[PDB]
């Protein structure tokens, strides 16, 4: 679990969004596993605006942060589950690093700020949904 709070917005994994998130929906993209809902309070997370391929992510299944090298956002494969059937996930970045179910929502950060959130992973790999292209989160 986990979310990003920037201004009057809450960014969560679309498969983990609550009834409240859907009742205050701003934007969602099933292919990206993202959903953004509105909030009454002001968020202070800084979104990174860069092309970094190194950063640190929080791994709840180990209560630890890990440094990782990650790929550029791209279209990659995901099987099925209570949430989606096989499809290409867009805007996804992979890194070699520990993850298993429950780890979705952990933040990936670089020196410039928030890069993305854990969304998938498998056999020793972890997948992050990028948020750096969503320029409207700041305005
Ligand atoms: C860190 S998730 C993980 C890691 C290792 C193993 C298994 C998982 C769970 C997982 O991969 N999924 C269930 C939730 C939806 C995911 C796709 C989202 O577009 C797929
Ligand atoms: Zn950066």
């Amino acid at each position: 679990s986990g979310a990003i709070y920037v201004g009057n917005y809450r960014v969560v994994n679309r498969h983990l969004a609550t009834h409240n998130d859907w009742a205050n929906l701003v934007w969602e993209d099933s292919s990206r596993d993202l959903l953004v809902s509105s909030t009454t309070a002001q968020g202070c997370d800084t979104i990174a605006r860069c092309d970094c391929q190194t950063g640190v992510y929080y791994c709840s299944s180990r209560r630890k942060h890990y440094p990782v090298s990650f790929s550029k956002p791209s279209l990659i494969f995901v099987e099925a589950s209570e949430y989606y059937p096989a499809r290409y996930q867009s805007h996804l970045m992979l890194a070699v690093g520990h993850s298993e179910p429950g780890d979705c929502g952990g933040i990936l950060r670089c020196q410039h700020g928030v890069v993305g959130i854990v969304s998938t992973g498998g056999n020793g790999l972890v997948g992050f949904a990028d948020v750096r292209d969503l320029l409207w989160l700041d305005e």
